């Protein structure tokens, strides 16, 4: 029992972190096989970042201008290419610690762990979610760029995020490992406002099921609702509309607890309309939306 | 910017996890040098756990009765001894992945990361605190025993906790790496109630400083207080009494923000007396107490 915001063990990803320096800029790189992936803005001086023409800036850079250090040892750069907003640095040595891996572009609402790094060294690991407005609410300081987000299924690491920027609002934006930004953000030091940060309804429901499984039951009520009725309330509270796909994904949680998905939707509707009344659910005074139904199942079953 | 409940990177600890089986019981072990540490209750059958005489039960066990498997390979057990509530299994091979390490007994209020494991394999990592009643609020299922808590300072892992049990209230109890339980708990399946779970005042104040550093300032008020006046309010709200030692430890946060410790105490006093009024601080609707002043400094400075 007990339910925590748990991250994946970071060891497999720690073995991939390297430091990348170009000119006066240093950030993190991800070394997989004989390729080091990093944000293309490593070629930018602080002034370049205001209005960069990455193609033009890259022309002035040769393989020897990218300094890649793995631990206390330098990697030889034998090639470089720009794919979207990431640079791919071909090195002469395959990472001996390369785990089994995939590059995956996640959907909003999906969660992942971040290994925050500085100078190619890990500082910490935390769990977060891709918000519906394609930002993440991380913990990143200057130098954290190139830090990655990932999920792990048994022995395969699926990298889903690479950190690139902080918006003026203090929220974070980044790319998948093919260098494509999540959302409309561009790697430019220009004011970019985020859209509405709606609540991930299916995740709140999964977390309510997690709460029932762990003994927190006070919020269970005598009501039920329909998807349409629930969605009228969800719209009013800036919650994502719930679909039959979300109901299907909550099936195993509904089966384990014996609480029908629509009954849990009615509990959530009452919590939205009445608030918590100073009460808590799994040590939280607000409705938690950064646990997917898969996260709840994995944590409650002990998947390794 | 951004502030997360961050855990230490778990890689150094993942390299130490092993599976220990004795009879029909399987749990986790910590392999450091040529010694494997695990909860002594691994020698217990489910019936033994009700009223175990560990000394008598251990007599019936020989080195060959403890099966230690590291990954897919078996370690040879050449010795065994019981130290308090942990077993020390001497193996014929030193763990090649042994990091620099220390065994430390932490004080209530101190935080650490837990690498939850099942069958010697890691499932996840999360950050928690030793509660003032010497319990921890973790996420542990049957088979998680032997999972460890730790802190990391640069390259040295300080192990502070080993998981042993879940109380009937769903909270967790365990030992330091010398096998001494935190608090009054015993490794017996007998009802053991926890004492008052008071709030770690110095940690709440550190988290309020973290909130100011990250832009959340709405709770800053025009008041100040004294240690004695603040402590009258803290007693009323089941908060730990604040001492000059706590004020001293908050010094660097007070200096960075320019907000005197007693002014922050006055802000906290108003938050205790008035509540949050539906507002949030660093994405939380309650006062967070599982970040130490050292955690706030480390996260806000990017220590690797
Ligand atoms: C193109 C250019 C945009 C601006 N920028 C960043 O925002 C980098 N960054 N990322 N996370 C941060 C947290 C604190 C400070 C800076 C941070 C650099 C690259
Ligand atoms: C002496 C004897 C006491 C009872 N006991 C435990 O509580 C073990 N344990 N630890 N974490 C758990 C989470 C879920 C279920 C069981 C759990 C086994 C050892």
């Amino acid at each position: 029992s007990g339910f925590r915001k748990m991250a994946f063990p970071s060891g497999k990803v720690e073995g991939c972190m390297v430091q990348v320096t170009c000119g006066t800029t240093t950030l993190n790189g991800l070394w997989l096989d004989d390729v080091v992936y990093c944000p293309r803005h490593v070629i930018c001086t602080s002034e370049d970042m205001l209005n960069p023409n990455y193609e033009d800036l890259l022309i002035r850079k040769s393989n020897h201008n990218f300094l890649v250090q793995a631990g206390n040892v330098q990697l030889r750069v034998i090639g470089h290419s720009m794919q979207n907003c990431v640079l791919k640095l071909k090195v002469d040595t395959a990472n001996p610690k390369t785990p089994k891996y995939k590059f995956v572009r996640i959907q909003p609402g999906q969660t992942f762990s971040v290994l925050a790094c500085y100078n190619g060294s890990p500082s910490g690991v935390y769990q977060c979610a891709m918000r519906p407005n394609f930002t993440i609410k991380g913990s990143f300081l200057n130098g954290s760029c190139g830090s990655v987000g990932f999920n792990i299924d048994y022995d395969c690491v699926s990298f889903c995020y690479m950190h690139h920027m902080e918006l003026p609002t203090g929220v974070h934006a980044g790319t998948d490992l093919e260098g494509n930004f999540y959302g409309p953000f561009v790697d430019r030091q220009t004011a970019q406002a985020a859209g509405t940060d709606t609540t991930i309804t299916v995740n709140v429901l999964a977390w309510l099921y997690a709460a029932v499984i762990n003994g927190d039951r006070w919020f269970l009520n005598r009501f039920t609702t329909t998807l349409n009725d629930f969605n009228l309330v969800a719209m009013k509270y800036n919650y994502e509309p719930l679909t039959q796909d979300h109901v299907d994904i909550l099936g195993p949680l509904s089966a384990q607890t014996g609480i029908a998905v629509l009954d849990m939707c009615a509990s959530l509707k009452e919590l939205l309309q009445n608030g918590m009344n100073g009460r808590t659910i799994l040590g939280s005074a607000l409705l938690e939306d950064e646990f997917t139904p898969f996260d709840v199942v994995r944590q409650c079953s002990g998947v390794t």
